[PDB]
This record gives C-alpha cells, sequence and structure tokens, in this order.
C-alpha cells in the first residue's frame, strides 16, 4: 500500500536527518580546526572522494554530496 | 584531531549512503503505484511537509528535500 511506503519514508527521514545534523556538526569542526591553522582545503582529492562516493546514486548523487559539504561550511545569522 | 574528524565523516557517509539508498528504492515504488493508478502527485501538501521537515537545517536542508525528492522519481539509461 502506497501510504505504508510514505510511513516509511517519514521514518527513513528521520534518521537521514540525524546522522546529516551529525554530519554538518563533524563538517563544521573540521572547518573550523582547518581555519585556526591555516590549512589547506581540501577540494581536489578528499572533497572529490566524497562527491565520487555519491556518484553511485547518479548525477543526482554528486548534487547530494555538495550539498553535504555545503552544510558544514556555515551561513550567517 | 582533524584527520580523526575526517575518518568519522566518512563512516557518517556510509550510514548516509545506505539510507538514501534504500529512500530512493521506497520512493520510486511510490512513484510506480502512484502511476500506475493515476494519483495525484501530492507536491503541496506530502512533498511541502518533507521540505518543512529539513528546513530544520536551515535553506541547504531545503535542498537536500528537494534532492531526496528527485532520487525518487527517475532518470533514464
Amino acid at each position: 500500500e502506497i501510504d505504508t511506503l510514505r510511513e516509511e519514508i517519514d521514518r527513513l527521514d528521520a534518521e537521514i536527518l540525524a546522522l546529516v545534523k551529525r554530519r554538518a556538526e563533524v563538517s563544521k569542526a573540521i572547518g573550523k580546526a582547518r581555519m585556526a591553522s591555516g590549512g589547506t582545503r581540501l577540494v581536489h582529492s578528499r572533497e572529490m572522494k566524497v562527491i565520487e562516493r555519491y556518484s553511485e546514486l547518479g548525477p543526482d548523487g554528486k548534487d547530494l554530496a555538495i550539498l553535504l559539504l555545503r552544510l558544514g561550511r556555515g551561513r550567517l545569522g
């Protein structure tokens, strides 16, 4: 039943949200530590590897990786 | 240590990828069932609610929701 499938989507979104929040926190901590050290951003190596990993899902996986990296980089209040 | 934080990112990405794959499968199944019934797409209600849920993360959360919905909708081979 389609509505039963939708209930599961909502449960999956709970798990995903929990993980994405944790990931964003870890990402932000890396960003701060890096900037505190004057460390070089790892765009061509590590970030590219994150993108490649999610590429498994096709082109939309690349966009997902990009968004997860973005969540790590801060926004203004 | 920053590199230890990076190791955790990679572990979080494993969990997230597993979940996103499952979500995409459930989403695709909904899409098919809906189109098999001539069912109306729930953009204004349900999809908006998914977007609102991820909005917790700020504007980038809205984009994350959009991408997860997109993963459900198919691409060509």
